[PDB]
């Protein structure tokens, strides 16, 4: 039912910068974390596929890694976030990846796709300054071999565009990187 995966990582500070009021734990993180692993089909995310109910016992061995790499950055309950991501996205690839394998896949993908690490050397790390879409995609392609998908958000008040997420696209095997085909960023953005 799926032809690929979108492995979506979020930049905590940027994500939380849009919540103009209230608390947001993401305001203090300094590394990219996991938003989700989304099975794809025909250029769109497959969602809410019939499948097994979320079962925390299937990933109990990964709780340390998941609390570190897949915390919620908006709320406080990490498990609630994992459950939601499984039911809305994970079920769509359960035909080949059971819950344990799906979450292990996301963890391995995160450990194998260190965004800041790939940008740091080329002086492209975050600093609240303007960055080039082609430059950033170029540095990530040079390091990982394929083009990532960049996701930006515009501040409703200043109209300034900020990088909020980076997508690594994978083939249906969930291991072979492929080029992403869409960005929601303009030629330049703050990072
Ligand atoms: N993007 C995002 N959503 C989160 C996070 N923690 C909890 N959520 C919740 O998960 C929803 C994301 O749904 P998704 O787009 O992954 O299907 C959000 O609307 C929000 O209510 C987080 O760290 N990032």
């Amino acid at each position: 039912e799926f032809d690929s995966f979108w492995f979506v990582q979020q930049w905590p500070p940027a994500v939380c910068s849009f919540q103009k009021s209230g608390s947001c734990p993401g305001s203090g993180l300094r590394t990219f974390t996991i938003h989700g692993l989304w099975p794809q089909q025909s250029g769109t995310s497959l969602t809410n596929c019939p499948g097994s109910p979320f079962d925390i016992t299937k990933i109990s061995h990964l709780q340390s890694q998941l609390n570190t790499l897949w915390p919620t950055v908006l709320r406080a309950n990490n498990q609630q976030f994992w459950s939601h991501e499984w039911t809305k996205h994970g079920t769509c690839s359960e035909s080949t990846f059971n819950q344990a394998a799906y979450f292990k896949l996301a963890v391995d993908m995160r450990n194998n796709y260190d965004i800041i690490g790939a940008l740091r050397p080329h002086a492209a790390g975050p600093n609240g300054r303007t960055k080039s879409r082609q430059a950033i995609k170029g540095f990530l392609k040079a390091k990982f071999g394929k083009f990532p998908g960049l996701r930006c958000r515009t501040d409703p008040q200043t109209k300034v565009s900020y990088l909020v997420e980076v997508v690594a696209c994978f083939a249906q095997d969930g291991s072979t990187l492929i080029d992403c085909t869409r960005d929601t960023c303009g030629a330049n953005f703050i990072f």
